[PDB]
Protein backbone atom coordinates (compact mmCIF):
# COMPACT_ATOMS: atom_id res chain seq x y z
CA UNK A 1 0.00 0.00 0.00
CA UNK A 2 2.81 2.40 0.93
CA UNK A 3 4.66 3.77 -2.08
CA UNK A 4 8.45 3.85 -1.94
CA UNK A 5 9.83 6.60 0.28
CA UNK A 6 12.08 9.33 -1.12
CA UNK A 7 13.04 12.96 -0.55
CA UNK A 8 10.88 15.49 -2.36
CA UNK A 9 11.30 18.83 -4.06
CA UNK A 10 9.86 21.81 -2.25
CA UNK A 11 6.34 22.61 -3.51
CA UNK A 12 7.52 26.06 -4.61
CA UNK A 13 10.01 24.41 -6.96
CA UNK A 14 7.64 21.61 -7.98
CA UNK A 15 5.18 24.26 -9.17
CA UNK A 16 7.88 26.17 -11.07
CA UNK A 17 8.97 23.02 -12.90
CA UNK A 18 5.34 22.32 -13.80
CA UNK A 19 4.72 25.93 -14.88
CA UNK A 20 7.80 25.83 -17.13
CA UNK A 21 6.66 22.61 -18.83
CA UNK A 22 9.44 20.41 -17.44
CA UNK A 23 7.19 18.14 -15.35
CA UNK A 24 4.22 17.03 -17.46
CA UNK A 25 3.02 14.48 -14.87
CA UNK A 26 3.03 11.48 -17.20
CA UNK A 27 4.35 7.96 -16.58
CA UNK A 28 7.55 6.92 -18.32
CA UNK A 29 5.37 4.60 -20.42
CA UNK A 30 4.37 7.76 -22.30
CA UNK A 31 7.33 6.99 -24.57
CA UNK A 32 5.76 3.67 -25.56
CA UNK A 33 2.13 4.82 -25.74
CA UNK A 34 2.84 7.95 -27.80
CA UNK A 35 5.00 5.84 -30.10
CA UNK A 36 2.36 3.18 -30.71
CA UNK A 37 -0.22 5.82 -31.69
CA UNK A 38 2.02 7.57 -34.23
CA UNK A 39 4.20 4.83 -35.75
CA UNK A 40 3.26 1.40 -34.37
CA UNK A 41 5.30 -0.43 -37.03
CA UNK A 42 8.53 1.58 -36.96
CA UNK A 43 11.39 -0.48 -35.57
CA UNK A 44 11.96 0.25 -31.88
CA UNK A 45 14.78 -2.23 -31.14
CA UNK A 46 17.18 -4.20 -33.32
CA UNK A 47 18.84 -7.05 -31.42
CA UNK A 48 20.86 -9.62 -33.33
CA UNK A 49 18.44 -10.99 -35.92
CA UNK A 50 15.30 -9.70 -34.18
CA UNK A 51 13.30 -6.62 -35.21
CA UNK A 52 10.97 -5.25 -32.53
CA UNK A 53 8.48 -2.61 -33.61
CA UNK A 54 6.95 -0.10 -31.22
CA UNK A 55 3.67 -2.02 -30.99
CA UNK A 56 5.63 -5.28 -30.72
CA UNK A 57 7.37 -3.81 -27.68
CA UNK A 58 4.06 -2.60 -26.24
CA UNK A 59 2.29 -5.96 -26.54
CA UNK A 60 5.26 -7.92 -25.18
CA UNK A 61 5.78 -5.71 -22.12
CA UNK A 62 2.03 -5.85 -21.46
CA UNK A 63 2.06 -9.66 -21.52
CA UNK A 64 4.71 -9.70 -18.78
CA UNK A 65 2.98 -6.97 -16.77
CA UNK A 66 -0.36 -8.80 -16.81
CA UNK A 67 1.33 -11.92 -15.43
CA UNK A 68 3.10 -9.97 -12.68
CA UNK A 69 -0.18 -8.34 -11.66
CA UNK A 70 -1.78 -11.80 -11.85
CA UNK A 71 0.79 -12.89 -9.24
CA UNK A 72 -0.15 -9.97 -6.97
CA UNK A 73 2.93 -7.86 -7.76
CA UNK A 74 2.38 -4.13 -8.12
CA UNK A 75 2.52 -0.76 -6.38
CA UNK A 76 4.55 -0.89 -3.18
CA UNK A 77 6.73 -3.75 -4.44
CA UNK A 78 10.26 -3.61 -5.85
CA UNK A 79 12.23 -5.72 -8.31
CA UNK A 80 15.90 -6.50 -8.94
CA UNK A 81 16.79 -6.92 -12.62
CA UNK A 82 20.18 -8.02 -13.99
CA UNK A 83 19.99 -8.68 -17.74
CA UNK A 84 22.56 -8.20 -20.52
CA UNK A 85 22.36 -5.88 -23.54
CA UNK A 86 19.46 -7.66 -25.26
CA UNK A 87 15.91 -6.72 -26.20
CA UNK A 88 14.49 -8.47 -23.13
CA UNK A 89 16.00 -5.71 -20.97
CA UNK A 90 13.70 -3.01 -22.33
CA UNK A 91 10.64 -5.28 -22.38
CA UNK A 92 11.19 -5.93 -18.67
CA UNK A 93 11.82 -2.25 -17.94
CA UNK A 94 8.61 -1.09 -19.61
CA UNK A 95 6.76 -4.11 -18.19
CA UNK A 96 7.67 -3.15 -14.62
CA UNK A 97 6.95 0.54 -15.17
CA UNK A 98 3.52 -0.42 -16.51
CA UNK A 99 2.81 -2.70 -13.54
CA UNK A 100 3.87 -0.08 -10.99
CA UNK A 101 6.84 -2.07 -9.67
CA UNK A 102 9.86 0.06 -8.76
CA UNK A 103 12.83 -1.63 -10.45
CA UNK A 104 16.53 -1.41 -9.65
CA UNK A 105 18.65 -2.42 -12.65
CA UNK A 106 22.00 -3.82 -11.58
CA UNK A 107 24.90 -3.87 -14.00
CA UNK A 108 25.45 -7.21 -15.72
CA UNK A 109 29.01 -7.01 -14.34
CA UNK A 110 27.85 -6.80 -10.72
CA UNK A 111 28.79 -9.85 -8.66
CA UNK A 112 27.30 -11.49 -5.58
CA UNK A 113 28.35 -8.81 -3.09
CA UNK A 114 26.67 -5.95 -4.97
CA UNK A 115 23.47 -7.88 -5.73
CA UNK A 116 23.37 -8.89 -2.06
CA UNK A 117 23.58 -5.26 -0.91
CA UNK A 118 20.78 -4.31 -3.32
CA UNK A 119 18.48 -7.08 -2.06
CA UNK A 120 19.09 -6.18 1.59
CA UNK A 121 18.15 -2.59 0.64
CA UNK A 122 15.01 -2.86 -1.54
CA UNK A 123 13.85 -6.35 -0.41
CA UNK A 124 12.46 -7.15 -3.89
CA UNK A 125 9.56 -9.51 -4.46
CA UNK A 126 10.72 -10.20 -8.04
CA UNK A 127 14.15 -11.23 -9.34
CA UNK A 128 15.00 -11.37 -13.05
CA UNK A 129 18.43 -12.61 -14.09
CA UNK A 130 20.37 -14.76 -16.56
CA UNK A 131 21.33 -18.40 -16.11
CA UNK A 132 24.43 -17.50 -18.15
CA UNK A 133 25.57 -15.10 -15.41
CA UNK A 134 28.24 -16.43 -13.08
CA UNK A 135 26.02 -15.76 -10.06
CA UNK A 136 23.15 -17.86 -11.48
CA UNK A 137 25.25 -20.62 -13.03
CA UNK A 138 24.50 -22.69 -9.91
CA UNK A 139 21.92 -22.22 -7.14
CA UNK A 140 24.21 -21.10 -4.31
CA UNK A 141 23.24 -17.42 -4.47
CA UNK A 142 19.50 -18.03 -4.84
CA UNK A 143 19.73 -20.54 -1.99
CA UNK A 144 21.61 -18.26 0.42
CA UNK A 145 18.69 -15.82 0.18
CA UNK A 146 16.32 -18.30 1.81
CA UNK A 147 18.47 -18.51 4.96
CA UNK A 148 17.95 -14.78 5.54
CA UNK A 149 14.25 -14.62 4.53
CA UNK A 150 15.28 -12.49 1.58
CA UNK A 151 14.30 -15.02 -1.10
CA UNK A 152 11.94 -13.43 -3.66
CA UNK A 153 8.40 -14.59 -4.32
CA UNK A 154 8.98 -14.83 -8.10
CA UNK A 155 12.28 -15.60 -9.84
CA UNK A 156 12.39 -15.42 -13.64
CA UNK A 157 15.41 -16.71 -15.55
CA UNK A 158 16.71 -15.80 -18.99
CA UNK A 159 18.28 -18.79 -20.73
CA UNK A 160 16.30 -20.72 -18.14
CA UNK A 161 16.45 -24.40 -17.24
CA UNK A 162 13.45 -26.73 -17.29
CA UNK A 163 12.73 -26.17 -13.59
CA UNK A 164 13.23 -22.40 -13.68
CA UNK A 165 10.51 -19.97 -14.73
CA UNK A 166 11.34 -18.99 -18.30
CA UNK A 167 11.44 -15.21 -18.72
CA UNK A 168 10.67 -15.62 -22.42
CA UNK A 169 7.67 -17.78 -21.48
CA UNK A 170 6.18 -15.00 -19.34
CA UNK A 171 6.75 -12.54 -22.21
CA UNK A 172 5.24 -14.52 -25.09
CA UNK A 173 1.74 -15.14 -23.75
CA UNK A 174 -0.29 -12.94 -21.37
CA UNK A 175 -2.04 -14.21 -18.25
CA UNK A 176 -5.36 -16.04 -18.34
CA UNK A 177 -7.06 -14.13 -15.52
CA UNK A 178 -7.49 -10.35 -15.62
CA UNK A 179 -6.03 -8.12 -12.91
CA UNK A 180 -5.88 -4.34 -13.04
CA UNK A 181 -2.50 -2.63 -12.84
CA UNK A 182 -1.10 0.87 -13.22
CA UNK A 183 2.16 2.78 -13.02
CA UNK A 184 3.09 4.66 -9.88
CA UNK A 185 2.08 8.34 -9.77
CA UNK A 186 4.12 10.57 -12.05
CA UNK A 187 5.53 12.55 -9.10
CA UNK A 188 6.42 9.33 -7.25
CA UNK A 189 9.41 7.02 -7.63
CA UNK A 190 9.51 5.07 -10.89
CA UNK A 191 12.79 3.16 -10.45
CA UNK A 192 16.22 3.29 -8.81
CA UNK A 193 19.41 4.56 -10.43
CA UNK A 194 22.92 3.67 -9.27
CA UNK A 195 25.49 6.26 -8.24
CA UNK A 196 28.92 6.26 -9.86
CA UNK A 197 32.17 6.89 -8.04
CA UNK A 198 30.75 5.61 -4.75
CA UNK A 199 33.46 4.27 -2.45
CA UNK A 200 31.49 1.17 -1.44
CA UNK A 201 28.59 -0.38 -3.29
CA UNK A 202 26.67 2.05 -5.52
CA UNK A 203 24.11 4.09 -3.62
CA UNK A 204 20.46 4.13 -4.65
CA UNK A 205 19.03 7.19 -6.40
CA UNK A 206 15.21 7.41 -6.64
CA UNK A 207 14.07 8.73 -10.02
CA UNK A 208 10.47 9.84 -10.50
CA UNK A 209 8.58 9.80 -13.78
CA UNK A 210 8.36 13.60 -13.76
CA UNK A 211 12.09 14.28 -13.50
CA UNK A 212 13.47 11.36 -15.53
CA UNK A 213 11.09 11.99 -18.43
CA UNK A 214 12.23 15.62 -18.49
CA UNK A 215 15.92 14.75 -18.70
CA UNK A 216 15.02 12.29 -21.47
CA UNK A 217 12.97 14.84 -23.41
CA UNK A 218 15.53 17.62 -22.98
CA UNK A 219 18.50 15.38 -23.80
CA UNK A 220 16.70 14.35 -26.99
CA UNK A 221 16.30 17.98 -28.08
CA UNK A 222 19.90 19.04 -27.44
CA UNK A 223 21.29 15.87 -29.07
CA UNK A 224 19.11 16.25 -32.17
CA UNK A 225 17.44 12.83 -32.15
CA UNK A 226 14.60 12.19 -34.60
CA UNK A 227 12.64 9.34 -36.17
CA UNK A 228 15.68 8.44 -38.32
CA UNK A 229 18.13 8.09 -35.42
CA UNK A 230 19.59 4.58 -35.15
CA UNK A 231 21.52 4.64 -31.88
CA UNK A 232 24.01 1.90 -31.03
CA UNK A 233 23.69 0.70 -27.43
CA UNK A 234 27.17 -0.68 -26.77
CA UNK A 235 27.55 0.64 -23.22
CA UNK A 236 25.77 -1.10 -20.32
CA UNK A 237 22.06 -0.64 -20.94
CA UNK A 238 21.03 0.30 -17.35
CA UNK A 239 23.63 3.07 -17.08
CA UNK A 240 22.19 6.59 -17.01
CA UNK A 241 24.41 7.53 -19.96
CA UNK A 242 23.11 4.70 -22.16
CA UNK A 243 19.49 5.06 -20.98
CA UNK A 244 18.51 8.72 -20.62
CA UNK A 245 21.22 11.20 -21.78
CA UNK A 246 19.98 10.82 -24.44
CA UNK A 247 20.18 7.03 -24.40
CA UNK A 248 17.64 4.46 -25.52
CA UNK A 249 14.80 6.30 -23.78
CA UNK A 250 15.65 9.50 -25.65
CA UNK A 251 15.80 7.66 -28.97
CA UNK A 252 12.47 5.91 -28.41
CA UNK A 253 11.00 9.25 -27.32
CA UNK A 254 12.05 10.57 -30.75
CA UNK A 255 10.60 7.58 -32.61
CA UNK A 256 14.03 6.25 -33.59
CA UNK A 257 15.65 2.85 -33.21
CA UNK A 258 17.98 1.28 -30.65
CA UNK A 259 20.61 -1.16 -31.95
CA UNK A 260 21.90 -3.60 -29.35
CA UNK A 261 25.58 -4.51 -29.05
CA UNK A 262 27.03 -6.88 -26.43
CA UNK A 263 29.89 -4.46 -25.70
CA UNK A 264 32.00 -1.77 -27.42
CA UNK A 265 34.33 -4.32 -29.01
CA UNK A 266 35.51 -2.46 -32.15
CA UNK A 267 35.20 -5.30 -34.67
CA UNK A 268 31.75 -6.45 -33.54
CA UNK A 269 30.54 -2.87 -33.10
CA UNK A 270 31.83 -1.99 -36.57
CA UNK A 271 30.00 -4.93 -38.15
CA UNK A 272 26.72 -4.04 -36.43
CA UNK A 273 27.19 -0.40 -37.47
CA UNK A 274 27.51 -1.41 -41.13
CA UNK A 275 24.73 -4.01 -41.04
CA UNK A 276 22.02 -1.73 -39.61
CA UNK A 277 23.51 1.59 -40.82
CA UNK A 278 23.88 2.89 -37.27
CA UNK A 279 24.12 6.68 -37.49
CA UNK A 280 24.76 7.50 -33.82
CA UNK A 281 26.60 6.09 -30.80
CA UNK A 282 27.52 6.96 -27.22
CA UNK A 283 30.86 6.01 -25.68
CA UNK A 284 33.19 6.61 -22.75
CA UNK A 285 36.74 7.85 -23.51
CA UNK A 286 38.28 4.40 -22.98
CA UNK A 287 36.04 2.85 -25.64
CA UNK A 288 36.69 5.75 -28.03
CA UNK A 289 40.42 4.98 -27.93
CA UNK A 290 39.64 1.35 -28.79
CA UNK A 291 37.62 2.53 -31.79
CA UNK A 292 40.33 4.98 -32.86
CA UNK A 293 42.90 2.18 -33.03
CA UNK A 294 40.76 0.15 -35.46
CA UNK A 295 38.95 2.87 -37.42
CA UNK A 296 41.48 3.49 -40.21
CA UNK A 297 41.35 -0.16 -41.30
CA UNK A 298 37.52 -0.16 -41.22
CA UNK A 299 36.59 3.34 -42.42
CA UNK A 300 33.89 1.88 -44.68
CA UNK A 301 32.04 -0.15 -42.04
CA UNK A 302 31.55 2.97 -39.88
CA UNK A 303 30.84 5.54 -42.61
CA UNK A 304 27.21 5.87 -41.52
CA UNK A 305 28.13 7.26 -38.09
CA UNK A 306 26.91 10.85 -37.87
CA UNK A 307 27.29 11.84 -34.19
CA UNK A 308 29.28 10.49 -31.24
CA UNK A 309 28.53 11.24 -27.60
CA UNK A 310 31.63 11.10 -25.40
CA UNK A 311 31.48 11.55 -21.64
CA UNK A 312 32.22 9.93 -18.31
CA UNK A 313 35.99 10.43 -17.99
CA UNK A 314 38.91 12.63 -19.02
CA UNK A 315 38.79 13.46 -22.74
CA UNK A 316 41.80 15.66 -23.56
CA UNK A 317 41.49 18.04 -26.49
CA UNK A 318 44.09 16.04 -28.42
CA UNK A 319 41.78 13.02 -28.31
CA UNK A 320 38.64 15.05 -29.08
CA UNK A 321 40.10 16.33 -32.35
CA UNK A 322 40.66 12.74 -33.53
CA UNK A 323 36.95 11.79 -33.40
CA UNK A 324 35.90 13.75 -36.52
CA UNK A 325 39.17 13.04 -38.33
CA UNK A 326 39.33 9.27 -37.82
CA UNK A 327 35.74 8.24 -37.03
CA UNK A 328 34.31 10.58 -39.71
CA UNK A 329 31.51 12.00 -37.58
CA UNK A 330 30.50 14.93 -35.42
CA UNK A 331 31.57 15.05 -31.77
CA UNK A 332 29.38 15.98 -28.81
CA UNK A 333 31.09 16.21 -25.43
CA UNK A 334 29.02 15.46 -22.34
CA UNK A 335 29.36 15.40 -18.57
CA UNK A 336 26.54 13.91 -16.50
CA UNK A 337 25.77 12.06 -13.30
CA UNK A 338 23.07 9.59 -12.27
CA UNK A 339 22.16 12.00 -9.45
CA UNK A 340 20.82 14.50 -11.99
CA UNK A 341 22.81 17.24 -13.72
CA UNK A 342 23.63 16.48 -17.36
CA UNK A 343 25.87 18.72 -19.47
CA UNK A 344 26.38 18.77 -23.23
CA UNK A 345 28.03 20.82 -25.92
CA UNK A 346 25.40 22.11 -28.32
CA UNK A 347 25.48 20.89 -31.91
CA UNK A 348 25.98 24.51 -33.01
CA UNK A 349 28.81 25.37 -30.60
CA UNK A 350 32.21 26.46 -31.87
CA UNK A 351 34.99 23.95 -32.48
CA UNK A 352 36.97 25.41 -29.57
CA UNK A 353 33.93 24.80 -27.36
CA UNK A 354 33.27 21.26 -28.58
CA UNK A 355 36.91 20.16 -28.42
CA UNK A 356 37.92 21.64 -25.03
CA UNK A 357 34.78 21.81 -22.84
CA UNK A 358 32.06 19.42 -21.71
CA UNK A 359 29.18 21.78 -22.50
CA UNK A 360 26.52 23.38 -20.32
CA UNK A 361 23.46 22.16 -18.40
CA UNK A 362 20.48 20.67 -20.21
CA UNK A 363 17.93 22.85 -18.42
CA UNK A 364 17.96 26.63 -18.18
CA UNK A 365 16.72 26.04 -14.61
CA UNK A 366 19.77 23.96 -13.71
CA UNK A 367 21.36 25.97 -10.90
CA UNK A 368 25.16 25.73 -10.78
CA UNK A 369 27.47 26.80 -7.95
CA UNK A 370 31.28 26.60 -8.06
CA UNK A 371 32.76 27.05 -4.58
CA UNK A 372 35.98 26.62 -2.61
CA UNK A 373 36.71 24.77 0.65
CA UNK A 374 35.26 27.74 2.59
CA UNK A 375 32.02 27.02 0.65
CA UNK A 376 32.14 30.42 -1.05
CA UNK A 377 31.67 31.26 -4.72
CA UNK A 378 35.02 31.44 -6.52
CA UNK A 379 35.82 34.20 -9.03
CA UNK A 380 34.65 33.31 -12.53
CA UNK A 381 37.34 31.22 -14.20
CA UNK A 382 38.90 29.66 -11.12
CA UNK A 383 38.57 25.96 -10.29
CA UNK A 384 36.12 24.94 -7.59
CA UNK A 385 33.63 22.41 -6.28
CA UNK A 386 30.44 21.86 -8.27
CA UNK A 387 27.10 22.25 -6.48
CA UNK A 388 23.85 21.96 -8.43
CA UNK A 389 20.09 21.66 -8.11
CA UNK A 390 17.44 21.51 -10.81
CA UNK A 391 14.25 19.95 -12.17
CA UNK A 392 15.88 16.51 -12.60
CA UNK A 393 18.46 16.51 -9.77
CA UNK A 394 17.56 14.15 -6.92
CA UNK A 395 17.02 15.45 -3.39
CA UNK A 396 18.75 12.67 -1.44
CA UNK A 397 19.82 9.05 -1.56
CA UNK A 398 17.42 6.25 -0.68
CA UNK A 399 17.24 5.77 3.10
CA UNK A 400 20.54 7.61 3.65
CA UNK A 401 19.78 10.55 5.98
CA UNK A 402 23.33 10.64 7.37
CA UNK A 403 25.03 10.74 3.96
CA UNK A 404 22.49 13.17 2.50
CA UNK A 405 23.21 15.86 5.10
CA UNK A 406 26.88 15.65 4.05
CA UNK A 407 26.41 16.18 0.29
CA UNK A 408 23.40 18.57 0.42
CA UNK A 409 23.63 22.08 1.87
CA UNK A 410 20.90 24.18 3.49
CA UNK A 411 19.66 25.45 0.11
CA UNK A 412 19.57 21.82 -1.08
CA UNK A 413 22.40 22.16 -3.57
CA UNK A 414 23.95 18.76 -4.30
CA UNK A 415 27.75 18.62 -4.13
CA UNK A 416 28.86 16.21 -6.85
CA UNK A 417 32.47 16.15 -5.69
CA UNK A 418 33.53 17.17 -9.21
CA UNK A 419 36.02 19.99 -9.71
CA UNK A 420 35.13 22.35 -12.55
CA UNK A 421 35.67 25.83 -13.99
CA UNK A 422 33.35 27.99 -16.09
CA UNK A 423 34.86 29.13 -19.39
CA UNK A 424 34.18 32.62 -20.77
CA UNK A 425 31.75 31.21 -23.35
CA UNK A 426 29.76 29.96 -20.35
CA UNK A 427 30.52 26.26 -20.80
CA UNK A 428 31.88 24.08 -18.01
CA UNK A 429 35.16 22.15 -18.00
CA UNK A 430 35.50 19.16 -15.68
CA UNK A 431 39.05 19.23 -14.32
CA UNK A 432 39.10 16.74 -11.45
CA UNK A 433 37.38 15.04 -8.54
CA UNK A 434 37.38 15.77 -4.81
CA UNK A 435 36.34 13.94 -1.65
N1 LIG B 1 25.39 12.18 -20.18
C1 LIG B 1 26.06 11.48 -19.21
C2 LIG B 1 27.42 11.15 -19.39
C3 LIG B 1 28.08 10.45 -18.41
C4 LIG B 1 27.47 10.05 -17.23
C5 LIG B 1 28.21 9.29 -16.17
O1 LIG B 1 27.92 9.44 -14.98
O2 LIG B 1 29.13 8.52 -16.60
C6 LIG B 1 26.11 10.39 -17.05
O3 LIG B 1 25.47 10.04 -15.93
C7 LIG B 1 25.42 11.10 -18.03
CA1 LIG C 1 9.41 -8.82 -35.17
CA1 LIG D 1 8.60 12.97 -32.01
CA1 LIG E 1 30.28 9.48 -41.10
CA1 LIG F 1 39.76 11.53 -42.14
CA1 LIG G 1 29.84 11.83 -8.55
Amino acid sequence: KQLIEFVRWSPERAQHYRNKGYWIDQPLTRILTVGVQSHPHSLAIICGERQLSYIELDRLSTNLATRLAEKGLGKGDTALVQLPNVAEFYIVFFALLKAGVVVLNALYSHRQYELNAFIKQIQPKLLIGSRQHEVFSNNQFIDSLHDVNLSPEIILMLNHQATDFGLLDWIETPAETFVDFSSTPADEVAFFQLSGGSTGTPKLIPRTHNDYDYSVRASAEICGLNSNTRLLCALPAPHNFMLSSPGALGVLHAGGCVVMAPNPEPLNCFSIIQRHQVNMASLVPSAVIMWLEKAAQYKDQIQSLKLLQVGGASFPESLARQVPEVLNCKLQQGFGMAEGLVNYTRLDDSDEQIFTTQGRPISSDDEIKIVDEQYREVPEGEIGMLATRGPYTFCGYYQSPEHNSQVFDEDNYYYSGDLVQRTPDGNLRVVGRIK
